[PDB]
């Protein structure tokens, strides 16, 4: 399979403006008639190339005359001979059933439904399958009525009928030209939840949420949620829904989180479906981030689409951002600024490390699929949030204004992104444009000089980037670098230089820099690379106390989160080197003395304390390391664990004690409440033996929601307590039935503790909630497994990694898209000690060697391989 290249893009021979399709609608085989209208604005020589994948061709028209100047190849459909403007119709057979990759069209329990990007719409008919050629879509569904009484696709409803033997047919009209990736069919029997909005402009806009029969009691909070972020789009965006309804239909079978077909959202159960006695605070809080992302491509995504899929962050990265301005203007900003950081600097430096390493606008792919990436995603909007800290809001929203009023209504290109906030702020982004074709993780190094004699304070700023799989070049890039300077008793020192102001964002742009604070009246403890304002690696040589100075006084909460972070991996790191060498573990008096503080402090809003509480988990350890050892990760976390159980175990029971809720209430302030004291239950859990026995059973029992019996759940599995075995059966026999809640149990059994792990997985294999079919089901198993337990994936035998390759042998030809997210673990070999190399990259070359070898697996092998 051949990689496409960026600068490869050339804009069509053809485009199709408008299309006609009509589904004759079957399980076993669905008959699909496309009528375009078509344009070329290429040679009069070149031929219409339409994509097309596993399609049984029926006919080919021009003007409905029988074409005969055509042929097919490998993935094609190539039509010769054509007049400047015309009608193409195709007629074509699939087969829903059959579709076991879900992608296209396919079989989700009993419905029909469609995933469509990146490249899904060709396994539905010949098409211009590329989000430059933007059509008019009408859409005729024709199926069974009682097998199949809901026929949606996007936009309104513009004729319906009934025919004979049982069938019925609606049609839809949507009237904003899309890419066919934003296409969308379901069909299917479902209950629905009915409401409305009505925008800032008074246009009332019909809410539907489809689920599945006897799922309405789990609706509600999913379409709380869809209000929710309209009135903020409007609020804080100044941006409008623009069509009549907006559907939504949760489907159980899905490869990825949701989906924003225009008017016709496609959403993975998991981010709908919520009761009190189902789902967590963090299952509540994804709900709402996942409803609000997909409204919000409705502008970053739909009305300005993406001119190629190299430039999928210009709609990821953006609306990533917009989905964490969302979540942290309604919930509690340092908590998710915090949680994001900690998927930086834990998943995505991983990645930008590893043979995958992409800039966040890739140029080179072989299959699209792949490159859904943290970096796409997460990394994409830690550069839009560095437009934002450059620009400032006033001038961001400029930029977002001048965005749109360029780009509505078409393709656009990250450049043009970039191009409008600096035409709309005056801020000069050339430099800064670099973040979009360079890889990897820049490391700052922080060197500092306070001189008494003259009442400076001066940085000095060096940056690099390590050369990368993928880039043998690299330059500096403009970096964002935040400071604030406290004194000695915790107050900001303003910052100035010959007598006027300086920005605390400082613009590192070169190799090395120095800048120097005049008036700097006392020697300052700096706080640094403030609320992470680049996505860097930070190297500066601090003191315990002053990082424990930031725990006490820093200003922004975020910052005291991260103080605590760096104390804390000066002793990880220490207590791994000792682990390797059969050493207990050791951490000083003061050390758990911070900890203890941040118990005891009254001031500390509880959100904040139960982040600085809850230990950096394995793959944030692991990045702390240039060769990962995760066996010794793991059991120093379990051993840092047990040792702050044991020095601070009164005033863990006394907080945990404190926070205690009668009533449960998805509210920030209760949540907030809850995990802090769910994060003192985790230490006690590791306590002494009994009292935490006692403890746990206690708290699954008496749970009055599924955010506490979990956190109990969890802790008894973690700390292997004596009711473990009871409270997961007893979880097994009251919740077997729901898949979605049968998966955070599945999780717990993935990463657990005990030596038999493995065997217990397999054997989870054939359990009675367990299917090989689901992909939530295999993430929460398998994927658990491999990528949240690398201890036990890990293990010396090499047992882990046969394990995923059997997994993966199926899942290659099963589902390719959920294989490929399942080798990630695999091709981080080169992090790991020569024995384990051996081990990883014979199992990579068992993969490279599979009969019908998929090209999402082929790429990352091939990579991992080199
Ligand atoms: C591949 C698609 C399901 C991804 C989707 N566009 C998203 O917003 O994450
Ligand atoms: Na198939
Ligand atoms: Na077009
Ligand atoms: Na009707
Ligand atoms: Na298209
Ligand atoms: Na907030
Ligand atoms: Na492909
Ligand atoms: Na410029
Ligand atoms: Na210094
Ligand atoms: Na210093
Ligand atoms: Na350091
Ligand atoms: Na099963
Ligand atoms: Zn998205």
């Amino acid at each position: 399979p051949q990689a496409k290249y960026r600068h490869d893009y050339r804009a069509p021979d053809y485009q199709i403006t408008d299309i006609d399709l009509t589904f004759d609608l079957d399980a076993q085989k669905t008959v699909v008639t496309a009528v375009s209208q078509a344009v070329r604005h290429g040679a009069s020589d070149a031929p219409l190339r339409l994509n097309g994948e596993d399609l049984k061709l029926v006919s080919v028209h021009i003007n409905d005359e029988p074409w005969t100047a055509w042929k097919e190849e490998e993935g094609a459909l190539v039509i010769s001979n054509l007049p400047e403007r015309f009608t193409l119709k195709i007629i074509n057979e699939i087969s829903p059933a059959a579709n076991t990759a879900l992608e296209g069209l396919y079989q989700s329990g009993d419905a029909l439904c469609t995933q469509c990007e990146a490249e899904g719409f060709r396994h539905i008919t010949y098409y211009l399958d590329r989000p430059d050629v933007l059509a008019r879509f009408t859409t005729k569904i024709i199926a069974d009525k009682i097998k199949y009484p809901f026929l949606l696709s996007n936009g309104n409803r513009v004729a319906q009928g009934e025919l004979e033997n049982g069938r019925h047919w609606v049609q839809w009209q949507d009237p904003f030209p899309k890419p066919c990736y934003l296409f969308a069919l379901v069909a299917g029997d479902f209950d629905v939840l009915r409401d409305t909005f009505t925008t800032r402009s008074g246009r009332e806009v019909a809410l539907e949420l489809y689920v599945d029969r006897g799922n309405l009691d789990r609706a509600p909070w999913a379409m709380t949620s869809l209000k929710n972020s309209m009135k903020w789009d409007e609020e804080r965006f100044g941006l409008e829904y623009d069509l009549d309804i907006y559907m939504i239909v949760a489907v159980d079978f899905f490869n990825m989180g949701a989906m924003e077909n225009k008017g016709l959202n496609i959403f993975n159960s998991k981010y709908v479906l919520a009761r009190t006695d189902t789902a967590t605070d963090k299952d509540y809080l994804d709900i709402e981030r996942v409803i609000g992302h997909e409204y919000f491509h409705n502008w970053t995504g739909n009305r300005v689409t993406c001119r190629d899929w190299f430039q999928l962050s210009l709609k990821e990265g953006l609306t990533v951002f917009r989905d964490q301005e969302f979540s942290s203007d309604l919930g509690s900003r340092a908590v998710n600024r915090i949680n994001n950081v900690r998927t930086m600097r834990g998943l995505q430096f991983a990645e930008d490390a590893s043979p995958m390493a992409h800039p966040i606008r890739p140029d080179m792919v072989i299959e699209m699929n792949n490159f859904y990436t943290l970096t796409v995603y997460e990394k994409g909007a830690e550069v839009i949030r560095m437009i934002h800290t450059l620009l400032g809001e006033e001038n961001f929203q400029k930029g977002m204004q001048l965005y749109f009023e360029r780009h509505d209504g078409s393709a656009a290109t990250c450049d043009d992104f970039v191009q409008a906030m600096e035409d709309a702020s005056n801020v000069d982004l050339s430099h800064f444009r670099r973040w979009y074709s360079q890889s990897g993780t820049p490391i700052v190094t922080v060197k500092d000089d306070y001189n008494p004699e003259t009442e400076q304070y001066t940085l000095t700023i060096s940056q690099r980037t390590p050369a990368t799989p993928d880039q043998a070049e690299k330059q500096p890039l403009h970096i964002p670098f935040a400071i604030e300077l406290y004194d000695n008793e915790g107050k900001v020192i303003p910052l100035q230089k010959g007598g006027h102001p300086v920005n605390s964002v400082l613009n590192v742009t070169q190799a090395e820099q120095t800048f120097v604070f005049d008036n700097v009246y006392f020697q300052p403890v700096p706080a640094l690379l403030c609320e992470f304002s680049a996505p860097v690696k930070l190297e500066y040589k601090w003191s315990d106390q002053q990082l424990t100075f930031l725990m006490r006084h820093a200003r922004n909460d975020f910052s005291r989160w991260d103080a605590a972070q760096s104390l804390l991996a000066t002793y990880i790191k220490l207590n791994v080197a000792r682990h390797q060498q059969g050493q207990p573990l050791s951490l000083p008096v003061h050390v758990a003395d911070a900890f203890r503080a941040v118990l005891l402090d009254e001031k500390i809003d509880p959100a904040l304390a139960a982040e600085i509480l809850t230990l950096p988990s394995v793959n944030e350890m692991a990045e702390l390391f240039d060769i990962i050892d995760p066996i010794a990760i793991a059991e120093v976390r379990e051993a840092l664990t047990r040792t702050l159980a044991t020095e601070l175990a009164d005033e863990l029971l006394a907080i945990y004690n404190a926070n205690y809720q009668s009533e449960y209430r998805v509210e920030h302030e209760d949540i907030a409440k809850r995990t802090l004291r769910n994060a003192c239950l985790r230490f006690l859990a590791f306590g002494e033996t009994h009292l935490a026995d006692v403890l746990v059973s206690k708290q699954f029992h008496e749970a009055n929601n599924m955010t506490d019996a979990l956190a109990a759940l969890s802790a008894a599995v973690a700390a292997q307590l004596p009711c473990r075995d009871a409270l997961m059966q007893e979880y097994d026999d009251k919740w077997h039935q729901n898949g979605l809640v049968m998966d955070k149990w599945f999780i717990l059994q993935a990463t657990s503790p005990a030596a038999n792990v493995l065997e217990t997985v397999r054997g989870l294999l054939q359990h009675r909630s367990f299917t090989m079919s689901n992909p939530n089901r295999i993430r929460s198993l398998i994927g658990a497994f491999a990528g949240s337990n690398p201890a036990a994936f890990h293990a010396e035998d090499g047992s882990g990694y046969l394990f995923l390759v059997e997994m993966l042998t199926d899942l290659n030809s099963r589902n390719p898209q959920v294989a490929s997210r399942l080798i990630e673990p695999l091709i981080r070999l080169k992090r790991y000690d020569a024995k384990r190399q051996e081990k990883m990259r014979a199992a990579l070359e068992q993969l490279k060697g599979l009969e019908n070898l998929s090209g999402d697996l082929y790429e990352k092998i091939t990579k991992a391989l080199a």
